């Protein structure tokens, strides 16, 4: 028993980040095949960041400006070409280590595992979620840029992010593999306003899911709710309303521990209107939603890779 916040091993990963070099500006890639991807501004220098003109600027580079090194390896780049915000760099090798893997581009409240990389050699590996407002709160440093956001199903790496910037707020804006921001930022140093960030109420059912399975049962309650009432309540101390879909995805948690959806909804509702008290869940004096009805089946079933 017991319940962390995990994420998924990293090996499968680091067999594909490489230092990628334009100019002066250095930052993380992610080698799959004979082609190397990373975020576009590595060819902007800093007085370039304010305000880049991309095409202006990609047009004055040619595949011999760009140092692509494998650990101990230079890697020699023979076409480069730009999709969206992201740089693909096709190199004479492809990657010997390339796992099975795809491109994702995922949804508001999904979880995944960033692999945080300085000079293309692996850092750490933290679990996160992709806000509602499309920002995460990782850490990241300078250099940073280029490590990526991943989900392993069974031997398959499905990339979902990319990491581009930091926000004058410190939180972090990146794009999907085909160079997509997630949210309305662009990769211009300028002011740029998240959303209202809202929490996952159908992640914090999962987690509350999981409390009752590891013992801790205080916040169950007689009471109960419809799903009108429960989402009235919800808006008010700034959650994302619950859908049938949402009620849906919680029924193999509902059928292994004997509650309800409603049931659960009911003493979340309590616990919004009046909080802990002083008490915790999971020994946490907050209500966590960084954990889908997916996380929580896999860590209480064992589910390998
Ligand atoms: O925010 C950036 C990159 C932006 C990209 C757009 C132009 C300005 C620089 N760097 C970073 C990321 C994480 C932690 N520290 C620094």
């Amino acid at each position: 028993s017991g319940f962390r916040k995990m994420a998924f091993p990293s090996g499968k990963v680091e067999g594909c980040m490489v230092q990628v070099t334009c100019g002066t500006t250095t930052l993380n890639g992610l080698w799959l095949d004979d082609v190397v991807y990373c975020p576009r501004h590595v060819i902007c220098t800093s007085e370039d960041m304010l305000n880049p003109n991309y095409e202006d600027l990609l047009i004055r580079k040619s595949n011999h400006n760009f140092l692509v090194q494998a650990g101990n390896v230079q890697l020699r780049v023979i076409g480069h070409s730009m999709q969206n915000c992201v740089l693909k760099l096709k190199v004479d090798t492809a990657n010997p280590k390339t796992p099975k893997y795809k491109f994702v581009r995922i949804q508001p409240g999904q979880t995944f595992s960033v692999l945080a990389c300085y000079n293309g050699s692996p850092s750490g590996v933290y679990q996160c979620a992709m806000r509602p407002n499309f920002t995460i709160k990782g850490s990241f440093l300078n250099g940073s840029c280029g490590s990526v956001g991943f989900n392993i199903d069974y031997d398959c790496v499905s990339f979902c992010y990319m990491h581009h910037m930091e926000l004058p707020t410190g939180v972090h804006a990146g794009t999907d593999l085909e160079g997509n921001f997630y949210g309305p930022f662009v990769d211009r140093q300028t002011a740029q306003a998240a959303g209202t960030d809202t929490t996952i109420t159908v992640n914090v059912l999962a987690w509350l899911y999981a409390a009752v399975i590891n013992g801790d049962r205080w916040f169950l309650n007689r009471f109960t709710t419809t799903l009108n009432d429960f989402n009235l309540v919800a808006m008010k101390y700034n959650y994302e309303p619950l859908t049938q879909d949402h009620v849906d995805i919680l029924g193999p948690l509902s059928a292994q521990t004997g509650i309800a959806v409603l049931d659960m909804c009911a003493s979340l509702k309590e616990l919004l209107q009046n909080g802990m008290n002083g008490r915790t869940i999971l020994g946490s004096a907050l209500l966590e939603d960084e954990f889908t009805p997916f996380d929580v089946v896999r860590q209480c079933s064992g589910v390998t890779f």
